């Protein structure tokens, strides 16, 4: 039966149990992935509101610092490009990304969306033709099968992910996995099927919005943005377009158990729905770098129209 | 059918016969790059481009005995597994050359039959293609995309024109949206007779998605031989983007005073939809890697096109 959102934890919601499952609010939680920094800024002036509390060690600055000034100062170069880039009423799935050279922290990855009158803001810390190669094999696979085994194949090689599958979801909702590039040693799941409440319904119409999530490390502590709350509204600040948004705890208590130390997927979407998923699994933490996770994004778009096509190819 | 080509003795083209001049078998490249084609099996040069002792810096016999093996040593395997036999004639493997008399040479293969066709030009060594991925996306309707497109395309080119030129069920074709640097003539809302691009170079733009001028004034360069020695018969080059171009498109070009000139299919359903349509006043060789960009562009486009018409129909 699907039910409302609770309130989220902060706001006295309940605690989160198999039976209530589809109702967490998992886009607003309060709080960030440790490898990264997150601010909020006012749309119109740029005033600094929100910052997850380690903000101060990948930006080098007191916090009292960064929130006495607005971006004009902090982003002189990028203040400009973001408000040609994000205008007002823009939906909250676009995003505007930069490389900054930040003094203390080096090459920085800036992404920036647009929620309404607020801004977010997400640091993380940056670094031949195997894309063009990829794209071309993809489109010379000559059904959905090979299409799904190349597609898995190149996702492992581009980044070292222990298991790549591909997750087909049925009209139920019910998923399978329809291909996977796998470790040696590691157990297949390959035609396994997983029932619909492993992707509660919640996340699934956020999947078909924002088209890539992971989990840096299973085991690490959310930071919470301070305030929690935005001043502008006081309520909650919407993350479901930040890839540093914290992972809810159902689903990291689901993945500890399997051994995984690092969750990535990308939604394929066709027509509108939500087709599959190119889930990866590591046994360790592992962080992928901004501009190797663009490559999986770009894949993401491929593989959504070549899914197109070679269904067409089929009837 | 097909008329045979000039220098097998074929008919001059006109425009009483547009639809019959034989333009992926023209024996000649444009003189930006350089071509070599060779054997399957044994790797072994069977042509080259009269210009090739340019670019490689090797003296002329030397190649046309060589063996791609002994030749690119590194890269020899690495095509035989990217492009096995029977693969298609769409599939392409790229590789940047560090080649010593050349700074750094892009590599572009494929297989036609028992033949690898292999292309070098000049290349070197960020967010505009993401940025531009999510402009698209969020694109409210297909008259708003258009002009996103156009405008990020001649963003990251600096063409002097790009156009969107949608066919209709006719193949007349209608230039809906266009961004142009100040003092052009604006070909917004203009349409064009089908006979513009033939029935022939439309059917070769379904499967090959980017071609190029880039010097409308530039003379071709034969392939040596012309004829391929495996079959005594025309090497097909229309997967090859240094095709020479036909000389009544350059003289098309020429009359409209364009000097460079590229274009990127726009596939929908398996049908052509529309190009990705750019123009410079003077000559331009775009670089392969800016090209690649606009190779993935015009796949995106092409899926964006789907989503937006589908929310009006
Ligand atoms: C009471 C709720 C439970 C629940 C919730 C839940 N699950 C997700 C997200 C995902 N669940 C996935 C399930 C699988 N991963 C696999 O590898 C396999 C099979 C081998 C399955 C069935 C997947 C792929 C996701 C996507 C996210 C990811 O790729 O890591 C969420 C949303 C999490 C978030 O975005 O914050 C939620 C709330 N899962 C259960 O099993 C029950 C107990
Ligand atoms: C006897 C036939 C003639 C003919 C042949 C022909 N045309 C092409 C290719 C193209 N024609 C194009 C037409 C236009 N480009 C524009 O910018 C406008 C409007 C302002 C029009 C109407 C285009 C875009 C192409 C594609 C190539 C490109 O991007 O430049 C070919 C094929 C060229 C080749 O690949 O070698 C041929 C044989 N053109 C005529 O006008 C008639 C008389």
């Amino acid at each position: 039966d699907p039910l409302p959102f609770f309130p989220p934890l902060y706001l006295g919601g309940p605690e989160i149990t198999t039976e209530n499952c589809e109702r967490e609010p998992i886009h607003i939680p309060g709080s960030i992935q440790p490898h990264g920094a997150l601010l909020t800024a006012d749309g119109h002036s740029g005033e600094v509101l929100q910052m997850s509390l380690n903000a101060a060690t990948f930006l080098g600055q007191e916090p009292t610092v960064l929130r006495g000034q607005t971006l004009a100062a902090l982003l002189p170069e990028q203040w400009p490009a973001l408000q040609a880039a994000l205008p007002p009423g823009c939906p909250d799935a676009l995003q505007y990304r930069a490389t900054l050279d930040w003094p203390a922290a080096g090459h920085l990855s800036l992404t920036v969306h647009r929620v309404g009158e607020l801004l977010i803001l997400e640091f993380e810390p940056t670094e031949p033709h195997a894309l063009r190669n990829a794209m071309f094999a993809l489109e010379s696979a000559p059904n959905l099968r090979a299409l799904a085994e190349v597609a898995t194949q190149t996702v492992r090689e581009l980044t070292g992910f222990d298991r790549v599958m591909l997750y087909k979801f049925a009209p139920d909702a019910t998923g399978e996995v329809i291909a996977e590039a796998r470790r040696e040693g590691l157990h297949a799941f390959l035609g396994h099927r997983f029932p619909a409440s492993d992707i509660p319904a919640q996340a699934r119409a956020l999947y078909t919005r924002h088209l890539l999530r992971l989990t840096a490390d299973t085991r690490a502590a959310a930071v919470p943005l301070d305030p929690v709350l935005n001043p502008q509204t006081n309520a909650p600040t919407p993350l479901g377009g930040a890839v540093l948004r914290a992972t809810s705890p159902m689903h990291m208590q689901y993945l500890r158990n399997m051994g995984v130390g690092s969750s990535l997927s990308v939604s394929v979407v066709v027509g509108g729905q939500l087709w599959g998923l190119i889930a990866c699994h590591h046994q360790t933490p592992y962080v992928l770098p901004p501009d190797l996770r663009t490559t999986l994004e770009y894949l993401g778009r491929l593989l959504s129209l070549q899914v197109q096509v070679k269904e067409a190819l089929e009837h």
